[PDB]
DNA sequence: GGACATGTCC
DNA sequence: GGACATGTCC
């Protein structure tokens, strides 16, 4: 069995499909999304916004997991954690791990796992319908490396991976991203897009 | 009294100064020292010779320490260290201490200190003279970490002070030169010092 | 070695 | 935000 998880986006039986908010890119932002690339670029540590949108209902204890994988092939077997800098910083708030490169603020039941046999961390809150009114759930992800961080990510491409998952373990839907996290969102996103357009 | 070990050039009663290899700048080279900036440029973890230049015969006994200190006022009272990266890298010679950045390579009486007051670290060797013919001797240091190192050096410019002293402690002589580790020693000595011409 | 990268200065 | 920085690609 494959140490790596799966990047397969699966819709599954419930519709399910990620949001982002708009957009830019004006100034170079804390966090913006190029559906282009299917890629969010932000800030060290700053508020990530990803919205859950479901046609049907999940059923009750359903959970939410991210977990981060290196998007090219050759670095995909290589488990994705924070850098001994960033890692020894003392930043937590309780309840991350402090190797942990994904965490999620404002969640009272988020949880931080690391898996007995790949190694690999995911964090996961539970599942919760929107709110009358409301066509999705959203969630802030933080990011507590910088894509270039030395011996850490070392400027090479992540996929954030968002499982939609019921409480038995069954994997209900599946989507993910490529993540940059660098100081300036905007720029990169702008040469990025353009070289897609040019070179790509 | 200071923590911060002085940088005062004093030639002293044995004439005591340092000399470098030339030089350059060809090709973006491991090491080239730049008299007009009193600098060398090095690559990480590579050789970089310094030569012990003296009038009169040092006594027997006498020791030749190296330590690191910020440039920068702003920077003087931070122990210079390396960043948690390169620590944890296990590159360690079997005699150097992870934390400590200036080695020094191809001796067998190599001491590496740290101050119990100000914890800060240097390296000392024993004090030979020239074999006859020769003018100098020459010490090979390692710097094990980039100028650049974010948690550690975090691109702030360091001197490195060089004392000649006896063995009950006194100073006999003492020298400093600046330092920047880099990828590219040769294109950076180059920039430094046509910036000084033009902007200094 | 030239171009590109990507965090920082101002 | 433009210029500069500084390690990396090729
Ligand atoms: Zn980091
Ligand atoms: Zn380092």
């Amino acid at each position: 069995s494959s140490s790596v998880p799966s990047q397969k986006t699966y819709q599954g039986s419930y519709g399910f499909r990620l949001g982002f908010l708009h957009s830019g890119t004006a100034k170079s932002v804390t966090c913006t999304y190029s559906p282009a690339l299917n890629k969010m670029f932000c800030q060290l540590a700053k508020t990530c916004p990803v919205q859950l949108w479901v046609d049907s209902t999940p059923p009750p204890g359903t959970r939410v997991r991210a977990m981060a994988i290196y998007k090219q092939s050759q670095h995909m077997t290589e488990v994705v954690r924070r850098c001994p800098h960033h890692e020894r910083c003392s930043d937590s708030d309780g309840l991350a791990p402090p190797q942990h490169l994904i965490r999620v603020e404002g969640n009272l039941r988020v949880e931080y796992l690391d898996d007995r046999n790949t190694f690999r961390h995911s964090v996961v809150v539970p599942y919760e319908p929107p709110e009358v009114g409301s066509d999705c759930t959203t969630i802030h992800y933080n990011y507590m490396c910088n894509s270039s961080c030395m011996g850490g990510m070392n400027r090479r491409p992540i996929l954030t991976i968002i499982t939609l998952e019921d409480s038995s373990g069954n994997l209900l839907g599946r989507n993910s991203f490529e993540v940059r996290v660098c100081a300036c969102p905007g720029r990169d996103r702008r040469t990025e897009e353009e070289n897609l357009r040019k070179k790509g």
